[PDB]
């Protein structure tokens, strides 16, 4: 597996809205590449989460992986959408693969409800709470063009 | 697999496209990536193409000549780096994926650039009259340009 480059705060890829992955692309091995890379560079950073836009590619494409922090199976979200911000907040401390030494404390919603397409392009609907909804709305964050030092 | 193309006004288009790592090289990925942009070229009928049109902000750009000028073998590179520009201009009539306007711009008539392959083998060739237009036009958006801004 490739371990890809990293964008850092100052670069402006991380500022755009990525655009959508178009239904040519979904269950292509170009997909399931991306996707690939992506992970492996989110494990040899030790990250939680990753989005596309931080390794360069401007595609709706993320991975909620949480992992020591409570554990849950790494899932792939195409072209995810959340549907539902509960009211009820958590705070935390957040970091970022893109922002070297700079944690911040960051409201987020406890829990999230979030529409996305696998690699394959099957729709799914998936609630998360606590800390995985935590990285699910940081990583959307990133396909916005919204970094989490923002939202102190 | 056709990649969709982005527009004039959407500003994945106005980055400076960062370079391919070493650990991309020769790896499926990198392949992949290219036949990809090589087969979004072929269907919007291009003679070339660059990585940030297909929203990948990287130092990847192919250069593929063909009548409707010479017929070429599609050439990838890798983090090209145009190291000379002859002062002899010439002016030839451009388009871009991107800008769905045609144009006269003038460009360099001769290159000299030095890339990279898919496999990681560091190369360095001369290029001369329509070629040496693409390599420019291309190595132009990895630098957030447009033909029109030359105009
Ligand atoms: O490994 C990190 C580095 S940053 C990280 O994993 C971000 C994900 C994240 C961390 C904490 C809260 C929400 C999201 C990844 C980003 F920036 F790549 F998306 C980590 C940070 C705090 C707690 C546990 C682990
Ligand atoms: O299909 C086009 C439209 S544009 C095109 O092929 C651009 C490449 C180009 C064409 C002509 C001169 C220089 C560059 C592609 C771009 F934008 F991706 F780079 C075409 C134009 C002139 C000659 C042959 C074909
Ligand atoms: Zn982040
Ligand atoms: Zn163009």
């Amino acid at each position: 597996s490739v371990v890809l480059p990293v964008a850092k705060r100052g670069e402006d890829i991380l500022k755009l809205i990525a655009a959508p992955v178009s239904a040519n692309e979904l269950n292509s091995n170009w997909l399931y590449q991306l996707a690939d890379a992506m992970h492996a560079t989110m494990l040899e950073r030790n990250g939680v989460g990753i989005a596309a836009p931080q390794v360069y590619i401007s595609k709706r494409v993320i991975i909620v992986a949480s992992r020591p922090a409570p554990e849950m199976n790494a899932v792939v979200m195409v072209n995810p959408e959340i549907l539902e911000f509960s009211s009820e907040m958590c705070l935390g401390e957040e970091g970022c693969l893109s922002v070297p030494d700079e944690r911040g404390q960051v409201e987020r919603a406890e829990m999230v409800k979030v529409k996305y397409l696998t690699l394959q392009g099957e729709m799914v609907e998936t609630v998360f709470q606590g800390f995985p909804a935590r990285i699910v709305q940081h990583e959307v964050d990133h396909l916005n063009g919204i970094l989490f030092v923002e939202r102190i």
